């Protein structure tokens, strides 16, 4: 029956497929059509028929495996997309129309109905499969009766009756928030339209509106830009993606129902984009420290994941107007144009998304100016993101605390993420491919860059933990300078370190003190583990003399510096040791498979070459201290290290500080309330984290107490001499 419900479903069809916008002469659209043609062809050539089978497809045959339900129904959705595309060879095809109709009947009566209970993963029963059923019926609504559409969606109402909770039919239901709550909208708003049910529609939209509230605690978006999901995990870059991606699809539909959402409510979306999402996007890549277990998915490396966010932003731009529209258009445009590695179109999966992106990129009225420098201290999820526009590098610092989980191993994904928040750092430079092309299955998980660890073996079956200490956090002065610390204890309470970081515009100092080990395992800090490009080799220098690295580790006692020199200065990396230090280095081919870190991924062997730099800590009370200096040439690095000769102020069990004399900026971490006199110029008075600038006779002060999560009046913490 044609009415306002099907008008809304027409709009939905325009969003999830966009056949109305298809143009055979548009090369990018023709590529997506060909992909869908091939998928439908494969499905049709593969499908079982004859004598009411045991499965529809063999590759998805075991219905105790819940992923097989969703993958099966997603194949029917693909058929529904093509049967309604005038340019498809399957347009109005009699076999395809009957295949979809009769495939829905077979699954309904044999596999997935109201009489069933969840077996395997609840998310397939309540999200993945219902989304696929909804979209199939919406696209093919002119081939089904209203009674059939009700019949085929009754199962969705059995598993998901309550728009405020998931797992309703289990013995442990949970409250829907965040990305999962947006998915509640894609399930129940669309099912509600298909079944012409006003109460489902209105109740679901009301439930979704809690997504616009910033939170002080628990799951959701925070004022400082952090996003928490799964109780206590930093998650902007996977669950936050689902939130923005899904919500931006639903909103044009919701706003034309009888229950639209107040514009005042939706204003929070622009906060998310500017405060939460944008800082995590560097040269088209979404920072892995925000993506939880999704790093272990071969098809979702960081440039691919970023497109989920970017397509969400671009849809929000399209529903906005004036200066808000223009500025969001400009954000997407500059990010896409900065990405020389990944083709954004490879993850634009509907015709309207392709069309929107094309219009944006060719519209000379939309500005595309390189993004400026920024530094975001996401203290409410224990991450920090930094970007220098002058020199062209990003830096991410991945921590955890008593408030957050270190890593997520769940659903057999991310089995070796053990050390990815133990003070792991990321450097984003002119190698845009660095954390892609199989980084995650080939990196040595025992040597995550920045981390201080023993060499004890770890079990894949382990799960994450919180840190004993609350003394973890970042004090930000401005968009170029900040200081961080982490009162680190390792997973089995055999090793400690006071680890601190001094972000000083164009360089980052790494200081560690109080390094102790009560195990018989050996302790070391990984200075770096950098994935190489065979097309762009590094020439390595130690103390400014060329070194030949091998697979076998070589020791370099009395090292003042290491320099990794590329043909491209924007890939150069220097390490300056404040005090001569004993390090070791190697260059080696490392092999692995995605299946090693995620059971559901391919067992195909992958390999990459890595350069590893490490510093052993054989004695209690040990220390490290060095400056990472990216994106300068060798002569400039050599000059800078002379400038920085006396930049280390202190690195002991109670006080760590570095001074940048060129800027007039100090970073300081105090572990106690003693009076600390600094550079014969001022005193700092309280346990906590500081970044201070001198401008003539005045001081600008940024103090943070990580444990109480508060700053403090200047006079409590600072005294001029």
């Amino acid at each position: 029956v044609k009415d306002t419900y099907t008008d809304r479903l027409d709009d939905w069809n325009g969003i999830i497929a966009g056949n109305q916008y298809y143009d055979s002469k548009n090369d990018q659209m023709a590529k997506l059509n060909q992909e869908l043609e091939g998928k439908v062809a494969d499905s049709l050539s593969s499908i079982s028929s004859q004598a009411d089978r045991i499965y529809l497809w063999e590759k998805f045959s075991n219905y105790k495996t819940s992923a097989n339900l969703t993958a099966t129904y997603r194949k029917l959705e693909e058929m529904a997309k093509q049967v309604t595309n005038p340019s498809s060879r399957y347009y109005q095809d009699e076999t395809v129309v009957r295949t979809v109709r009769d495939s829905m009947e077979w699954m309904h009566k044999h596999v997935y109905n109201s009489e069933k209970s969840i077996v395997g993963n609840w998310a397939d029963y309540e999200i993945g499969t219902p989304r696929a059923i909804n979209n199939t019926l919406s696209l093919m609504k002119e081939y089904f009766s209203d009674e059939e559409i009700k019949k085929y969606t009754d199962v969705i109402e059995k598993f998901v009756p309550d728009p405020e909770h998931f797992r309703k039919t289990t013995d442990n239901p949970f409250k829907a928030l965040g990305g999962n709550l947006v998915d509640m909208g894609r399930v129940k708003v669309i099912a509600g339209l298909l079944r012409k049910d006003d109460q489902e529609i209105s109740s679901t939209i009301r439930s979704i509106e809690q997504v616009f509230k910033l939170v002080d605690q628990g799951e959701g978006f925070y004022q400082d830009g952090s996003y928490i999901d799964h109780t206590n995990v930093a998650y902007t870059g996977a669950y936050g993606n689902v939130l923005i991606d899904g919500l931006s699809q639903l909103l044009p539909v919701i706003q034309k129902t009888k229950n639209p959402i107040d514009k005042d409510k939706m204003q929070t979306m622009y906060h998310w984009i500017d405060k939460s999402f944008a800082p995590l996007l560097v040269n088209g890549e979404l920072m892995d420290m925000s993506r939880g277990r999704s790093i272990s998915r071969a098809n979702s490396e960081g440039h691919v994941a970023a497109v989920e966010v970017l397509r969400g932003i671009h849809r929000i731009a399209d529903m906005s107007e004036g200066e808000t529209k223009q500025r969001l258009q400009s954000l997407v445009k500059t990010i896409v144009q900065s990405d020389s590695y990944y083709d954004v179109f490879k993850n634009l999966k509907t015709y309207k998304d392709i069309s929107l992106m094309q219009s944006l990129l060719s519209d000379a009225g939309v500005a595309s100016v390189p993004r400026t420098s920024y530094l975001s201290a996401f203290n409410k999820m224990d991450k920090t993101a930094m970007y220098n526009a002058e020199k062209g590098f990003g830096f991410g610092l991945s921590l955890f605390s008593s408030r957050t989980l270190n890593y997520e191993h769940m659903n057999k994904e991310n089995k070796r993420g053990w050390y990815t928040s133990d003070g792991m750092f990321y450097l984003y430079n002119g190698d845009l491919s660095h954390y892609s092309d199989g980084y995650w299955p080939t990196v040595n998980p025992y040597k995550m860059p920045g981390t201080t660890e023993t060499d004890a073996k770890r079990a894949d079956s382990d799960t994450g933990k919180v840190l004993p200490s609350a003394f973890v956090g970042t004090s930000k002065l401005d968009d170029a300078n900040a200081t961080a610390t982490m009162d680190f204890t390792n997973w089995n309470q055999t090793l400690t370190a006071h680890k601190s970081w001094f972000m000083l515009k164009d360089k980052i100092a790494f200081l560690g003190s109080n390094i102790q080990n009560t195990s018989t395992d050996t302790a070391a800090t990984t200075i770096d583990q950098r994935k190489l490009e065979s097309s762009n080799p590094y020439k390595v220098y130690v103390n400014d003399k060329e070194a030949s690295l091998t697979e076998q580790e070589k020791d370099y006692p009395e090292t003042q510096s290491v320099f990794l020199e590329s043909s491209d200065s924007k890939k150069n990396i220097g390490y300056f040791f404040f005090k001569k230090s004993s390090i070791s280095m190697s260059k080696a081919l490392q092999k692995g498979a995605w299946k090693d870190i995620n059971e559901g991924q391919s067992d195909k062997e992958v390999e990459n070459e890595f350069l590893t730099i490490s510093q052993a800590h054989k004695q209690n009370g040990d220390s490290y201290g060095y400056m990472l200096i990216p994106n300068v040439d060798r002569a400039t690095f050599n000059q800078m290290i002379k400038e920085l000769e006396s930049s280390l102020i202190e690195n002991n069990e109670t006080l760590q500080s570095v001074y940048d004399a060129k800027q007039g900026v100090w970073g300081i971490v105090k572990y106690d309330d003693s009076v600390s006199t600094i550079s014969n110029q001022f005193q700092v008075l309280k346990r906590g984290v500081y970044t201070i600038r001198k401008e003539g006779d005045e001081y600008k002060i940024a103090y943070y107490n990580p444990e109480t999560q508060e700053s403090a009046p200047d006079q409590e913490v600072f005294k001029k001499l």
